[PDB]
């Protein structure tokens, strides 16, 4: 998720010093509120190609300087690359499929690729292949801390934690995670 709850979360996280806050939502209304409220990255959820391109253009005309497009369909991500979306968020399931998806995106000139996976094995292979942002899907506070910490001493320079619970994201802020991804 709700607008007043997302604003409240963003405000609390910013008042705790979060320097990179992402707001994820399938509703254009929430994301426009987050931009106005100062959210750093707007994460456009998986939608149709026509609706994704229309939302990207208006977020950009409204002043979004960091737009992320999330999609499991590689067609959307390329069309968002071409439109100029800033972060391409790969939500793949198969390992060898992910590095395949990442490699074409990078050859096409994607300068900011994010890989999203609850499986730490995929995220490491993404770190190996040079993905720019590792998006950890959280579930347990001590499990996320473990994954964040291993990823960090593996050399991950940009770690994002995704959670719908303010508890996990504050722990990720406390632990030094780079991007806090407010789920809605
Ligand atoms: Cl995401």
């Amino acid at each position: 998720m709700d607008v007043d709850e997302m604003l409240k979360q963003v405000e609390i996280l910013r008042r705790l010093g979060a320097k990179r806050i992402a707001v994820r939502s399938d509703d254009w209304r929430i994301l426009q509120e987050a931009l106005k409220k100062g959210g750093d990255i707007l994460i456009v959820d998986a939608t149709d190609v026509d609706e994704m391109l229309k939302q990207v253009e208006i977020l950009r005309r409204l002043g979004a300087k960091e737009i992320a497009v999330r999609s499991d369909d590689w067609r959307i991500l390329q069309e968002a690359l071409k439109k100029g979306g800033d972060i391409l968020i790969v939500d793949a399931t198969d390992v060898d499929e992910m590095l395949k998806q990442v490699e074409i995106l990078r050859r096409l000139g994607a300068k900011r690729i994010a890989v999203r996976s609850d499986d730490w094995r995929i995220l490491q292979e993404a770190l190996k292949k040079g993905g720019d942002i590792l998006i950890v899907d959280a579930t347990d506070v001590d499990e996320m801390l473990k994954q964040v910490e291993i990823l960090r001493r593996l050399g991950a320079k940009e770690i994002a934690v995704r959670s719908d619970d303010w508890r996990i994201l504050q722990e990720a802020l406390k632990k030094g995670g780079d991007i806090l991804i407010v789920d809605a």
